[PDB]
């Protein structure tokens, strides 16, 4: 992470983020929690919401750096999100399948 | 990879597969392409089938390996499906946004 233009990302956060959280405090959730206070603390912890699963399987402090990453691709912590088109968890699950598709397909 | 199971393989195909593709020979497109004769082409190109934005972005030659890290997350390769929770393609977008919200959220 590198500081870069507070001016750019409230248009971002307007037009990106707006519909699904607040950040000011006590600014209602909405389908994501209100996110004052983010910064410092941990992960799925929001008074009055409660998280998917998503919350005992990973957790972190959240800072810019990891922040960063989540702000990648947030859609795969939401679980359901890889299995919706036919994500496989399990190693050996994908290697049965290919092993399978391998001759079906031939 | 390493083979696997195709008894396996074959329940996982229909049960996490089949709702999308068919694999036979000469088998009928659905939500996405039959797979036919996959594992001897280019990706994005089974006929009588138009693909997203994913096959001018992403070309590869299936094969067991690229397909086995594939099918650990297909939508991942879904235009749209990033952005739909908040996902910043830029680094910048990113840095840009972070910088404000830690502000905003304080
Ligand atoms: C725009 C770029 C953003 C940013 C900066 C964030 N989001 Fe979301 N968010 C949504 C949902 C349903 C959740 C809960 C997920 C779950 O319960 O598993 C979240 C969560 C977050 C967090 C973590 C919050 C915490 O208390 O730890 C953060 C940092 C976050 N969001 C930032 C829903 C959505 C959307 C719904 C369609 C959209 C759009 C966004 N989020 C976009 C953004
Ligand atoms: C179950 C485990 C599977 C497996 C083995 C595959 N899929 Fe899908 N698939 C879907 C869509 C809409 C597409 C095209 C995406 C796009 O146009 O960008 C695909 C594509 C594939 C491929 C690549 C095909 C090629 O010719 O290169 C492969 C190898 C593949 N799939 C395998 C849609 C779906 C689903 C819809 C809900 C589901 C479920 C699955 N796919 C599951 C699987
Ligand atoms: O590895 C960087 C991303 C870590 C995401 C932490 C999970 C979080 C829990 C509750 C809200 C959704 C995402
Ligand atoms: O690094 C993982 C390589 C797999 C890329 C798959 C691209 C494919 C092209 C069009 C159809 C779906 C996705």
């Amino acid at each position: 992470f590198k500081a870069g233009s507070a001016k750019k990302g409230a248009t971002l956060f307007k037009t990106r983020c707006l519909q699904c959280h607040t950040v000011e405090k006590g600014g209602p959730h909405k389908v994501g929690p209100n996110l004052h206070g983010i910064f410092g603390r941990h992960s799925g912890q929001a008074e009055g919401y409660s998280y998917t699963d998503a919350n005992i399987k990973k957790n972190v402090l959240w800072d810019e750096n990891n922040m960063s990453e989540y702000l990648t691709n947030p859609a795969k912590y939401i679980p359901g999100t890889k299995m919706a088109f036919g994500g496989l968890k399990k190693e050996k699950d994908r290697n049965d399948l290919i092993t399978y598709l391998k001759k079906a397909s031939e």
